């Protein structure tokens, strides 16, 4: 008595089908990355750029809540933290800020360098008493690092005058304020004239600041206002600044590196010493899974995020220790016996074997079913979010718009995605049992009683020689019969 | 002679398969809603706001069309109408208007109150010839009821400085225009200096504005400009407002707030006394299908808006009263007669069942199959239109790209899902009369002649025909 | 030794295609999904030329700059090409404000009208017309300026209060420029327009703008260190538009009545025009496709295959070329006959003295040409789509812009190459379905009377000549 049956084991792996939930396979591959080592890494080697308790506005200012990071000149991505929360100290309008974090996102590297040198810059003004106590440090009143305040000198304010050219081969960030007192009483006393202007000029930048004197009310003790701004001056040209008052003039500068893959995220975790290809908010993914369901936010090369808690695929077959009718079906059981192959053959004679030929091609036709279907998965680079000011709403929704709308289908894709094709490998296994029994019974004919359970009761005794005919596809019908 | 077969029905439900269209099915879900009750609703028990003849802007400044719009305090989305024409009366330019609308479209309800007591904080100005003909109201020349339209008090406007501390625990939104007459002549006369300025700050909004003069065409008669503009207030912080001329000064500011799920609509569709989880421009819905084409604008929780007409999903099998080669096969046709079942046998013997095994079977999993399907569809929440001025018109047609990607992209995935499936339930079914048939085949082996139409050579009764649903060789 | 068989369709074919369960299957028949021929010119779109700016862009084109006078007589258009070399715009410094958004205004426009509005012979009588060149702008070795706008100056040392308004009374909105310059110096302004503090003033019905020339010391960009600023505005019909300046304005010469058609579009293309028509236009040539995809550009003008970033898509019809789920082919079928050319499933016979079978060959032709053309229902034709434009400080819009169309083509192209992969698995299955359907078919009418072999062939008991072979082949057996 021969009989036909398929593979069982120990295994608990659970898939879901279009038919059933919930059905334990005996083989699976997990499609969708959940782990994550919580920490910061540097991404190719290079370490992020850590803004701590500053954020953008902060470090390229120099707010002197911000010193620690002055030196910094190469980093991978930026990390801003939950309390990011020094920017400008003394209080104003940052103008096009969220540009300029637009800009310094594909910042992989910068030279910080003295554009106009304070101690020769300003013959005629004076140079230190730019300070004020909205930035203290140090327990004194002190200023920005990267802007010089410039006030009269002995009651006098001349027409400045002062350019640069840039000669630096790269684009260069120059960054500066006007300031707005609160009093012309004020206004005399910092800068003498009553009627200022501030001019700042280059081949593609050309604004004119007339400052204005109102009574605000006080931020940080402070009722006048300094308003920022920045412009990216092209290699080979000049910037010219002209004013008789107020103002607050370019200190340092940023000559620019442009680099691919940087992005600013948010993130609570700490820096470690490890190396990543994939960084997110929570943690670093070591991964070649498809789809993970970590964070939306991404730097480097990552799995598509997804709104997912399991995509399990079949590889395997149904574990019982049917579309064809055959497992779970006429055969209504699987083998733990035996181990060695996904389909084979039982003998029961007076002198378990799994058929490799059928089992090899259902093995290379699912590792190409899983490997094709990978293969149309595209890797998720470098994925960020953007900010938007406070009259920019409806492009911020548009935004959120955007990102909600793509991960709603590539998580409706994935889901059924496995959910159609889970249901398809099952029918792929029953039917290749049903072919292995068809095929033996074409081989027996009128030689055996087909008991119908998938297995052939012999009514002749032939012993372990033509059971393996039988396995082989080489057994002589005419002989017995 | 024991037969077996699948049953058939007086159904004229019609799929769409993937080898074929047009196919009478048994059974069918529809998972496209197109039915709505045509009428506005209160969602989640709270009526919208119908700003009727009114758009944003005429409510927000008072139009004085819009008097009855006023004590409206909370609302859960709001309407505007094909009529909503009445918006600034007085001509010129509201300022991040678009902005505005976004930011009303989040708010839940808001506290309309006196900024600026009219009778006691402008001792030095005139509070009662700000008024227009193009704002009339009963007849007469009237003006926005929010604003207010200070003039020269006895030949003299002095400067003035006033201030608003916001007290209420909430964004405050303040409104004020700026006026730039037609002539100096005018200028004089309404404010007698002739170089005037209007400030407005606070701790994180900082404008000035120097009125201009200039000739201009005439709207609504009008060759003088309003500029109207608003700010947010945030707790805490206070708004100061200095001139010396041309300051349409706020009167009423609102105190906001914030909700989830509002959103502006544009409808002809009229209130009733209806309570609704999903509204639409033409009527609210009232489902848990997954789809609907009634509108692509959606207040709720909704079906997701396609561009289709037919999405039906079949259950039950072809009706005729194969990829496995049974149904519509060597089975050519089904069973009326059989009423209990989807699968059957028909026993004529000297002395129609159907098999409740491989029925339920087929029911549980085109059940699951149908639930599985709808849950990987996911709720629409509110999806509303959005409004750009002329000079947007690059980011009018991003949104617009973005909108018509994702509608194209779930038409399609829709549409597909339900051609594909539905050759995947009809050949389930063949596979489910195959696998029936097989399993009488080789139970009753040689003692029976296989007709190959899916139909003794003993005669056997009633009681061993149940035998098999069978001892071959006790009966043999 | 009677023997009917029953097989499947071989023929010479090298068409290939991919399955889930493998790659590089060699079918019968199949049909591409992927159009990736062009003719690598650019095609006139319902007998209408494109309007070629050639070495001008679209500032250059709108103002008038003198480099672009051959532009001017051109009055519609299909869609604009820009080239490579499409970099004469503004030709003296400045800045030309909201540009982008009169690019995509005029990406609308089908045609227009281009007229005098302020008559330079006529309009300005107490204002010079004739000094207002530059060599920043040089033509024919002179000093020059652009051809739609009239740089208006002192007249005698008298610059007074100018005043002009147009009424619309074209029936179509109309595009007016115009100029305000921002000497370098206070002589300069002294020289050019007398009046030491000026103004300009520009207003309509809902247009109302005030520009105060800016006097400073600048760098010369092509040898100036003044700096015009550039507007534009539609003003709608019956409306009517007001100059205002005491100096500083360059004043609208000519100005457009456009006409708005559907359909148009601004593309950046190297391809040189050529006497061809085109329902679909590529920055790389034309297509005349009915196919549903293109690998050819992103870019499209009028009715294209929709855009992916795939290689092939080649959808199986035919059989699996011999010369499965069900095990009949190349299963106990195990290979398949060349010598059956009329039909995909039919018989052999051996008797004592080939056939395609019609009624199931016919049906799965049906069936195969049925899901074919339900696929490419399911996808719909591009319409036009351009690339868009952003100034420097538009650089989170770009981007945003750039995240759509990435977005919407990763999912189309992973949409087709998934249908394509998937689909081809269930062809091949139906056509194993058919033969063994086809096979049981036979086998059920001759049951005892022949012994089945198991590789499709019945070895009839009993004697069967040519007339019996076609009971067996009609059923009527
Ligand atoms: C748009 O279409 C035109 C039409 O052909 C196309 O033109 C090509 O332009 C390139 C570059 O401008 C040409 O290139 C050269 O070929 C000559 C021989 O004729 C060489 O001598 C040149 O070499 C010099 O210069 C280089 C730059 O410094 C040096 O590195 C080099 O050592 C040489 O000194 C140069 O290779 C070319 O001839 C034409 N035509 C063709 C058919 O290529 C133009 O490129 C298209 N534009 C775009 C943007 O695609
Ligand atoms: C499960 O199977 C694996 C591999 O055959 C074996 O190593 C392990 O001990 C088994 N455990 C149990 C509990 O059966
Ligand atoms: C799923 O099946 C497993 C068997 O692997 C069982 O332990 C578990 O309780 C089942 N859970 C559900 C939700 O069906
Ligand atoms: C971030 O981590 C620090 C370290 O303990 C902690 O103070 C803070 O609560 C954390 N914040 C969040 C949001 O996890
Ligand atoms: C990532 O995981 C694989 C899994 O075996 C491991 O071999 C490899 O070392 C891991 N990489 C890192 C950087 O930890
Ligand atoms: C069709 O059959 C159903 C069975 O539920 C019955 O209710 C209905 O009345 C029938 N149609 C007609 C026209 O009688
Ligand atoms: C669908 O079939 C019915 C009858 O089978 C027929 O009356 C109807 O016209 C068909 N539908 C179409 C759109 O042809
Ligand atoms: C709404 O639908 C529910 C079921 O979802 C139904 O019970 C109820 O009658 C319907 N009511 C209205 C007003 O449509
Ligand atoms: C197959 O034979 C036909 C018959 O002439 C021929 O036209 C065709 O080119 C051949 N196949 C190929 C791939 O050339
Ligand atoms: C694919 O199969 C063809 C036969 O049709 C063969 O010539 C070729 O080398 C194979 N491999 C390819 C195309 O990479
Ligand atoms: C498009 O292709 C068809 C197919 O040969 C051809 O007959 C037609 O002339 C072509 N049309 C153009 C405009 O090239
Ligand atoms: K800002
Ligand atoms: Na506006």
């Amino acid at each position: 008595t021969i009989c036909i049956g398929y593979h069982a084991n120990n295994s608990t792996d659970t898939v879901d089908t279009v038919l059933e939930k919930n059905v334990t396979v005996t083989h699976s591959v997990n499609l969708l990355e959940d782990s994550h080592n919580g920490k910061l890494c540097r991404l190719k080697g290079i370490a992020p750029l850590q803004l701590g308790k500053c954020n953008i506005a902060g470090w390229i200012l120099g707010n002197p809540e911000c010193d620690s990071l002055l030196p910094a000149s190469s980093w991978s991505y930026i990390v801003e933290t939950p309390n990011s929360k020094n920017g400008i100290c003394y209080p104003g309008d940052f103008i096009d800020y969220e540009e300029l974090r637009e800009q310094l996102s594909s910042v992989s590297s910068f030279e910080r360098f003295e554009i106009f040198p304070k101690e020769s810059s300003w013959p005629k003004h004076s140079t230190t008493k730019g300070v004020t106590a909205a930035c203290s440090h140090a327990g004194k009143s002190s200023f920005y690092r990267n802007l010089l305040w410039l006030t009269k000198k002995e009651d006098s304010y001349p027409k400045l005058s002062n350019s640069y050219v840039n000669k630096k081969g790269k684009e260069v960030l120059v960054l500066w304020g006007v300031h707005h007192p609160s009093s012309s009483k004020e206004q005399q006393t910092l800068y003498q004239n009553e009627n200022a202007y501030v001019s700042v000029v280059s081949s593609n930048y050309n604004r004119r600041f007339i400052p204005e004197i109102a009574e605000r009310p006080e931020v940080k003790d402070q009722a006048g206002r300094i308003n920022y701004y920045w412009t990216l001056l092209e290699p080979g040209d000049t910037i010219i600044f002209e004013a008789n008052g107020n103002l607050v003039a370019p200190w340092y500068a940023f000559a620019l590196s442009r680099g691919f893959g940087s992005g600013i995220i948010t993130s609570n975790a700490s820096m470690h010493e490890c190396n990543t290809k994939c960084q997110t908010p929570q943690g670093a993914i070591n991964s070649s899974l498809p789809f993970q369901n970590i964070h939306p936010v991404t730097i480097g090369e990552c799995p598509k995020y997804v709104k997912s808690a399991k995509l399990r695929m079949v590889t395997g077959l149904r574990n019982i220790p049917g579309l064809f009718g055959a497992i779970a079906g006429f055969i209504e059981g699987g083998w733990t016996g035996m181990i060695d192959g996904w389909y084979g053959y039982h003998h029961q004679n007076e002198q378990y074997a799994a058929d490799q030929k059928s089992t090899q091609n259902a093995i290379n036709g699912i590792t190409n079913k899983v490997n094709s279907v990978i293969e149309k998965m595209n890797t998720q680079f470098t994925a960020v979010g953007k900010e938007f000011n406070n009259l920019e709403k409806r492009m911020e929704n548009l935004n959120k718009k955007v990102d909600d709308g793509f991960l709603d289908i590539w998580t409706y894709n994935a889901e059924l995605l496995v959910l159609l094709e889970n249901e398809r490998t099952l029918d792929f296994h029953d039917s290749n049992v049903k072919n292995l029994y068809e095929k033996v019974k074409i081989q027996l004919k009128n030689n055996a009683k087909e008991i119908g359970n998938g297995c052939f009761e012999f009514y002749h005794k032939c012993d372990n020689e033509c059971m393996e005919s039988v396995r082989n596809g080489t057994y002589d019908y005419p002989k017995y019969s």
